[PDB]
């Protein structure tokens, strides 16, 4: 509809700005709460923000509530890390990734007020002081990186049924009982005051809407504002009844949760499941189905107001705003039957009207998925934004059962962020706490064996396994340090009050209140690792075309010599690559990634749970590849690693898209319980017509039966992407799939753009 087009346009009409507002309000509260327990200072800061932040209802909005009045603000968190903000203060409009405007006045405020206050007392300060010599040395080798040391943790889904099936009034009454039973418990005290502050913040909007209504001279908009006002008064206390009431309470708490956390991937869970009762009530009470769809389209637009601020180095790993308002559709019911419902379809139809990076919708596939929903899924994929992605119940549920998750909890899974498997309202997974550079481990092993006359292939392999094991230990150490930094500096009591089993245990998620406690660490580069070892085994040890030392010399020269460029061609073309259903190379990727997985699961986090392995990248395959020299798969020095996590390396998949599925199916995907990621690209031509949709639907059934965890699709011609590079001013709205998230192509750095362009465009 035209309103929806105008709401979308308004998000991008003005240049994104850095916002100091949360930091100034958070700091003002902090000045008044000196000497109080950290969790109460955190809560009172959120309450202070809720009472003082500037709010508006933007033109034609049907769902009230935005973090900032100006759209898509970069909300800075100097309480988490004030140092990078200071360094980049005069570089925000020009930095290579994620630009923002910032006024001269706000820069002065940052230099004069916020930086001096937070210097030496920030979370980054604590984490810096805890980082041990061995871990800092290990991050200097580029073998792994530790995430969220400088920002809110996020990466969690709250219990939406708890919120929507009770309403804030009953939740306050239950928290009052907890505080009465345990009057010394600061978590309960904090959660109560935040529930109460949430009510007042909702009533701030109720009062504003009622005022705006009287000052509105359009009769249709007046009625809309009066309804927003009435719904907001209802939201302050009552459990929702109608779809609009549920969506509005839902969105108010999501904004409020961003005030508490200011973090990525506060994901949405199984929206089509927990919203179904309210959609059904609205229909049976006679509301207009077209308005309900327009309301949902408007809610999708609301999700795109939120972009997270990160440093220039961080933006190399997480480029183009992977906000992670991820909602999954379909799946299984409690007894293992199909959960597809009318909202599963409507969510996809509303997305087809919006076609923005958010919500990051996913479809849960399984052996029961019906052809109409499969074809609606295929139809939506063909629009080319990358959404929806696909998750496979057939392997995700056993992966969770292996981690001690109950059958009913596992069947109720959803996804945090890009691809991180999680149990909604029941999990604190630290789902992207570290990324492990498998190819760098291999590269260091290679050069450690220069001049080793006794080297054999199997001995090299044992050295690689041993160095993987050694550095996993240090990853764990660094990850636990950041875990503790979030516990000591940044509890999230309101969020935690919506996470089982925090209220029962009486503890925030950062101190282990969640039912399930993981730490999720990503092994990246498996395609390059297996390709490299297979070509090296054949080139050097089997055929003896070069000695090992002669190969090392060619790598150090970056293949530049005349014989070097010819050795490179032989490595690339005369040895099989992962992603072509070739067992001899695929079995290397399976073996080495299983070794990674079995080592990771040995280690405990400080919350009474264990580390879990994943294999996904966001955009980190580019900076991780940028620190690995030339390798025996034919990579030049600095070249990206394979995209996504489980994808073949660029252009190496020569046997079609089903051969890719079969290679990935050989990995032990049940162990990779933190989630995995596979990118596949199709030409728009191969998907044309109903026959094109049926081909895609059949491909998705093949994917399901092969028990891969995840797949997602670009559908775009390389010519379009090159044209957007030449004339970005004509392609500001072009959306592409990066890795578990979608982004505006012209806002991605050249190296990510070329990643997407160079991925194989498959036919079906």
């Amino acid at each position: 509809t035209n309103r929806i087009s105008r709401l979308k346009t308004a998000l991008f009409a003005n240049t994104r700005e850095i916002s100091l507002e949360r930091a100034l309000l958070y700091t003002a509260s902090h000045r008044q709460t000196e000497g109080e327990p950290v969790i109460l200072r955190r809560a009172k800061a959120t309450a202070y923000i809720l009472e003082h932040v500037e709010i508006s209802i933007r033109d034609e909005e049907l769902i009230a509530g935005n973090r900032t009045v100006k759209p898509r603000a970069g909300i800075m968190s100097p309480e988490m890390d004030p140092y990078w903000l200071l360094k980049e203060l005069d570089q925000f409009p020009t930095r290579p990734q994620d630009r923002f405007a910032i006024s001269e006045e706000d820069k002065r405020i940052y230099r004069e007020e916020l930086f001096p206050y937070w210097e030496k007392r920030s979370m980054k300060d604590f984490i810096n002081g805890q980082m041990t010599d061995e871990v800092k040395a290990a991050t200097n080798t580029q073998i792994f990186s530790i995430n969220q040391t400088d920002k809110g943790q996020g990466h969690i889904i709250i219990d939406y049924p708890r919120l929507l099936n009770h309403g804030l009034g009953e939740l306050v009454a239950q928290m009052q009982q907890h505080c009465q039973q345990q009057p010394e418990n600061h978590f309960y005290q904090a959660a109560l005051l935040l529930l109460e502050a949430s009510q007042k913040h909702i009533l701030r909007y109720a009062e504003l809407a009622e005022t705006m209504a009287a000052n509105c001279t359009d009769a249709q908009r007046r009625e809309e504002l009066l309804t927003i006002a009435e719904i907001s008064r209802h939201n302050a206390q009552h459990k929702p009844q109608t779809f609009w009431q549920a969506c509005q309470l839902f969105w108010y708490m999501n904004i409020i949760l961003q005030y508490e956390s200011n973090a990525s991937s506060l994901s949405l869970g199984r929206f089509d499941q927990y919203m179904l009762p309210f959609y059904q009530t609205s229909l049976t009470q006679g509301e207009d189905a077209a308005f309900l769809k327009e309301l949902l389209e408007s809610l999708w637009v609301k999700c795109n107001d939120i972009v997270l601020l990160r440093s220039t180095s961080s933006a190399r790993y997480f480029a183009g705003f992977p906000t992670g308002y991820t909602a999954l559709l379909g799946g299984l019911t409690e007894n293992g039957r199909s959960a597809v419902n009318v909202l599963s379809f409507l969510c996809l139809d509303a997305y087809q009207s919006v076609q923005l990076p958010q919500p990051n919708l996913g479809v849960r596939t399984n052996a029961l998925i019906d052809t109409p929903f499969l074809m609606k899924t295929a139809e939506t994929i063909r629009f080319g934004t990358g959404i929806p992605q696909i998750f496979n119940d057939e392997v995700v549920v056993p992966a969770f059962l292996n981690r001690g998750v109950s059958l009913e909890d596992a069947r109720d899974y959803s996804v945090v962020g890009c691809v991180e498997l999680s149990i909604p309202g029941r999990t604190y997974g630290l789902h992207d706490i570290a990324m492990f550079n498998l190819l760098k481990v291999m590269e260091i092993c290679l050069h450690e064996n220069e001049g080793n006359a006794a080297l054999t292939y199997e001995g090299l392999l044992e050295q690689i396994r041993a160095k993987i094991s050694h550095y996993i230990t240090l990853m764990v150490e660094g990850s636990n340090i950041c875990d503790i930094g979030h516990r000591d500096w940044a509890p999230v009591p309101l969020l935690s009050s919506f996470i089982s089993d925090c209220l029962e245990k009486g503890r925030d998620i950062t101190d282990g209140g969640a039912r399930y406690n993981f730490s999720g660490v990503q092994g990246i580069g498996i395609a390059n690792l297996s390709d490299s070892l297979h070509a090296l085994k054949g080139m050097v040890f089997e055929q003896q075309r070069l000695s090992f030392d002669e190969l090392l010399s060619v790598l150090k020269a970056n293949f530049a010599t005349p014989e070097g460029e010819k050795v490179r061609a032989r490595l690339i073309n005369r040895f099989e690559k992962y992603g072509n259903d070739i067992d001899e190379v695929d079995n290397i990727s399976a073996e080495l990634l299983r070794h990674y997985c079995k080592e990771v699961e040995k280690y405990q986090n400080p919350r009474g749970g264990y580390f879990t392995p994943g294999s996904y990248t966001v955009s980190a395959h580019v900076p991780l590849g940028s620190v690995v020299g030339a390798t025996p798969d034919g990579r030049f020095a600095g070249e990206q690693l394979a995209d996504g996590g489980l994808s073949p390396m660029l252009g190496q998949d020569a046997q079609g898209p089903t051969a890719v599925l079969k290679s990935v199916s050989k990995l032990d995907n049940t162990l990779l319980s933190n989630g995995t990621l596979l990118n596949v690209k199709f030409t728009p031509a191969t998907l044309e017509g109903e026959a094109g949709l049926r081909k895609l639907a059949d491909f998705l059934r093949a994917f399901t039966q092969l028990k891969l965890q995840h797949i997602q699709f670009n559908v775009v011609n390389a010519d379009t992407l090159r044209e957007a590079q030449q004339r970005p001013q004509d392609y500001a709205g072009l959306v592409v799939r990066v890795a578990g998230y979608s982004a505006f192509f012209v806002e991605l750095s050249k190296e990510i753009q070329d990643d997407i362009i160079r991925r194989t465009a498959h036919q079906l």
